[PDB]
C-alpha cells in the first residue's frame, strides 16, 4: 500500500507497532453490525460502483431504434486526521512501559459511530435504505417478563410460515434489559428460559437502538461491501508534533426482507 | 546461598526438613495478593533499583550544554528472629511424631500481614501508590442481593467501551458475604447466578479490606519485582536455644488503571 | 542505534564520514582524565543507576519487623546542538578538498570542559567527589629544581610504608614547569633527572589544575563508568541548514585513596 506514505515519517518500527495494537483492540469491540451482517472480500483502491441488474428507457413509442442506460450504487470514502507528540513518543526507547495515546482513542470512537449509523438508519444522498426503514413487518409486545416469551413464540410462526429457517438471534437495548431482570415477579433466571424460547439462540445488547429486534442467521440476506478495509497514514511534521489520518470506502445492501421482524 | 550461615548451626537434617515444611504450609494460605497479581523473576542477591524511564532537568535556559539526572524504584529489605528450644527439638530422634512450634508460627503471621499490607495501601518513604488510591473508579451499590447483580452488569459495560476483556474475577469481604447469603428473599442460590452474571468468573473473600473490587485478568497489569525470595538463616546460640531469622527483598507496580473497578 | 534518526537527513555517505573524522581527531588530543584514569565497559541505552553495598534503618527499637533502603549512584545525561550550511556543504561533490567546520569544533571544546570539570572537582546535586577534595594526603614543596626531586624522593618512602607498588606518573601545570626549565643554576637536563628519580615514569603537562600531583597505576583504583559514548543524530531543518546534536551518558568513582598525592 505505497498510497499510505509511510515511509517518510520520522518513526521505529516499535513506535509504529504498538500503534497498530491499540487501535485494533478498540475496533474489534466497538463495531456492532459485523456481528450479525455478511462482508464481501475486497475489490481494491480502484473500485468504483456496484451493478443492480436493470434497465431504463427513455426514447419514444414510434422509435425505430430504442435505448437506454443502466443501474448501479455508488461507493463512499472517509478521511480523518489527529496530531501526536514527539518527545513523549521517544520514551519508549529508554524504557517506559506506558505512554500517552489519548487522541487516538477519541477519533476511534467517532469513526466507530458515523460507520454504524449508515448500517442502522441509512443514508439519503447516495440511495440507501436502512434496517428500521421496513415498516410492514412491526408486532406489539408487553412490559411483564412473560409477554416477551409469548412475543416470540408468535414471531416464530411467521418465520416458520415462509420457508425461512435456522439459528436465531435477539437484539435488545441495556437499559430494558436491565429494568426486566430487575422485575421478575416468577422466580426463574430469565437467561436459560429466553434462551431455551428460542432453539438454542443468543442476546446481544447494545446502546445504538431504541427498542428489539430479531433475525433469522442462515446466511446470505444483509451483506456489506468493501473497497479497502481501514488503515492508517501520514500526512505532515508540525516542528513539535506529527499529523496522521484514517480513511476506508464501503457500500451496504438488504436482499431478502423475509427475515427481520421488529418488536414494539 | 553461603550468606545464610546453615552449616554452623547444632542440628542435623531431619530436624531442618520439618521446620521447613511446617512454613511452607501456612506461607501458601496465608499470602493472599499473589493469587492476582503477576510476578516478575528473581534477580539476586546484589539487585538494588528499577528504572522508570525519564529524565528531569536541572540547567537554565541559556546554557549552551544541557544535563539532568535520570529515575528509579529503590527495594525494600525485611528481617525478624525468633527462638527455640533444644532439648524439645532433640525428641524427634528417640521417636515423638509432634513436637512444638508456636513460636515460628507466630512470626510467619506477622510477616504475611506486613507484606499484603504495601500492596494494599502502600509505602510513602518509598514512592508507592496502592489499589486503594485510584479515586475515579468507584461506583455506588445496594444490600439487597439484586443490586450486587445490577452493579456488575453496570460494571461490565464501563470495561468493554475501552478495549478491556478477559476473564473477570471478585474480591469482597467475608462478613458482608455472609450477610448476602443470610438475607435471601428470592429462592435461588446467589452462587451459581453470581458465577454466570460473570462469563464464568470466580469469587475470593479475605480480611484485609472493607469493600468489594472487581479486576481483570487478561495480564500484564499489575507485577510484583522481587530480588530473594522468602528464606531461613542462622543468627547465634544462647546456652538453652538457638537463634533464627526470616528475610526478604521486594517492590511493587501498577501499570494500566484501566482494569480496575471499586465498589461503594 | 536507531534512536538517532540519522536516514532523515539529506546527506550522503562521504558527508557523514568527513564530520565523523574531524570530531575524532579533535577528541583524541583533548581529553585528559581517560589518560590515566579506568573505564568500565558499556552497558546501554537504558542504564540508570550503579549499585553501592549498603542498608539505611528507617524503623524503631522495639518492633517485631524491621526494614530499610538499598543505595545507588545516578547517571547523568547530556546533550548540544549546533547548525550547519548546505550550499557550502555541497562544494564536495564538485571537487574541494577543504569546507567550512567551524562551529562543530566550538561545541566540541565545550563538552571536553564539561566533562573534564566533574572528575577534576565533583558535582554536589549527584554525590560526587573528585580528587581535590582529599585533603589530608598533602606535602610541601620548593621552588629551585632540586626541591622537586626531594619532594618525590620524600613521596615514595610514604607509598611504600603501605602495599603501594607499580608505576608512578607525575601531573603538572604547564607554566610552572616553563619556569623549572628556564630557572637551570645545576647544569643538567630536568627531564632525564626527572624520570630516573621515578623508577621510569612518566611526566603529563595540562592547563586543567594549577599545582601538581603523583599517583600510583598499578591499576583498579579509579573507575568511570558509561552507559553510552559520544554520538551524533539529527534534529530537522531550517530552510537553509540544518540542526545536529551531541549526547553521552556516565558517573565516575574512586576505590582506594591510598594510591595519590598532593604537592604545595
Ligand atoms: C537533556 C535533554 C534531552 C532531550 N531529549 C529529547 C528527546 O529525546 N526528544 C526530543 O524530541 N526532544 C528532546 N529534548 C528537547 C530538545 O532537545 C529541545 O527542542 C532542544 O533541542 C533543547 O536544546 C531534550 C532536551 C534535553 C535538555
Ligand atoms: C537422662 C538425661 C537425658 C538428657 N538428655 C538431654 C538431651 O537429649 N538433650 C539435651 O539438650 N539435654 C539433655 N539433658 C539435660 C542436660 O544433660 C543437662 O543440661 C545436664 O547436662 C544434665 O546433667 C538430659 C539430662 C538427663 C538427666
Ligand atoms: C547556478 C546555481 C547553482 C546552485 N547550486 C546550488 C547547490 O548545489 N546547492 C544549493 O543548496 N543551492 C544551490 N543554488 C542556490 C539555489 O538554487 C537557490 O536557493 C535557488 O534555487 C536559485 O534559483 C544554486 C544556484 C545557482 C544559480
Amino acid at each position: 500500500m505505497e498510497f499510505l506514505k509511510r515511509s517518510f515519517a520520522p518513526l521505529t518500527e516499535k513506535q509504529w507497532q504498538e500503534i497498530d495494537n491499540r487501535a485494533r483492540e478498540i475496533f474489534k469491540t466497538q463495531l456492532y453490525g459485523r456481528k450479525f451482517v455478511d462482508v464481501e472480500g475486497p475489490y481494491g483502491w480502484e473500485y468504483a460502483a456496484h451493478p443492480l441488474g436493470e434497465v431504463e428507457v427513455l426514447s419514444d413509442e414510434n422509435e425505430v431504434v430504442k435505448w437506454g442506460l443502466r443501474k448501479s450504487l455508488p461507493l463512499i470514502e472517509l478521511r480523518a486526521t489527529f496530531t501526536l507528540d514527539l518527545w513523549e513518543l521517544d520514551n519508549l526507547e529508554r524504557g517506559k512501559p506506558n505512554v500517552d495515546l489519548s487522541s487516538l482513542e477519541e477519533t476511534v470512537r467517532k469513526v466507530a459511530e458515523f460507520e454504524d449509523e449508515v448500517i442502522f438508519r441509512g443514508c439519503e444522498k447516495s440511495g440507501v435504505k436502512g434496517l428500521l426503514s421496513f415498516e410492514e413487518r412491526k408486532i406489539e409486545c408487553g412490559s411483564t417478563p412473560k409477554d416477551l416469551l409469548e412475543a416470540i413464540v408468535r414471531a416464530l410462526s411467521i418465520f416458520s410460515k415462509d420457508g425461512i429457517e435456522g439459528p436465531y438471534t435477539l437484539v435488545i437495548n441495556t437499559d430494558r434489559w436491565i429494568n426486566f431482570l430487575k422485575e421478575e415477579a416468577e422466580e426463574e433466571p430469565l437467561e436459560k428460559r429466553v434462551e431455551e424460547c428460542l432453539r438454542g439462540g443468543k442476546i446481544i445488547t447494545t446502546p445504538r437502538i431504541e427498542d428489539a429486534l430479531v433475525v433469522s442467521e442462515r446466511g446470505g440476506d444483509f451483506k456489506l461491501i468493501l473497497g479497502q478495509d481501514l488503515s492508517i497514514g501520514y500526512e505532515d511534521r508540525e516542528k513539535d508534533a506529527v499529523r496522521l489520518f484514517i480513511t476506508e470506502t464501503f457500500t451496504f445492501q438488504v436482499v431478502n426482507p423475509e427475515a427481520l421482524i421488529l418488536l414494539k
